[PDB]
DNA sequence: TTTTCTATTTTACGTAAATCA
DNA sequence: ATGATTTACGTAAAATAGAAA
């Protein structure tokens, strides 16, 4: 779908907000939204391939930290390590 | 074979009693004992796997050329018994 | 001696999926 | 069902070694 990987089509999505963190499900909607190849996934449920491959991205890049969203049981911030670490 | 040129030329050295060949010398064991070699023991010193063997010998600091001490010209070619590398 | 080429080793990525809350 | 972590696997690109020159 180009020259980006998964790591950072995510990253690029969170510093696209003003707040610098995402849901996960804000992530999805960045992918729907932002990304041509992902604008047919308009309503899928999780697994889904692609979001199979951003949960793993997510928790296995260290760049991504997750964060607790306080609160209304919405689900945990993603948000991007400043110095990187990695 | 399977096996690298310095490697090769380390198992020309090892072969001898005195653990020491002239480069001429390690050109015939290469004839002798190499199989795809047994064949072009009569290519000039410009043949190329020549040229590689000589190539190997300098830059590989597990051989230590030695100037023959017998009169006889071409230098000895001896193994570093430490390895070197 | 160097430079250029290719083969192999290592790593990274995408994908699928098992386990858990 | 969603959100998250983790292991595994088949390749693809980067990194290195050796040969060729």
């Amino acid at each position: 779908w180009g020259n980006l990987s998964y790591a950072d089509l995510i990253t690029k999505a969170i510093e696209s907000s003003a707040e610098k963190r995402l849901t996960l499900s804000q992530i999805y909607e960045w992918m729907v939204k932002s990304v041509p190849y992902f604008k047919d996934k308009g309503d899928s449920n999780s697994s889904a391939g692609w979001k199979n491959s951003i949960r793993h991205n997510l928790s296995l890049h260290s760049k991504f930290i997750r964060v607790q969203n306080e609160g209304t049981g919405k689900s945990s911030w993603w948000m991007l390590n400043p110095e990187g670490g990695k």
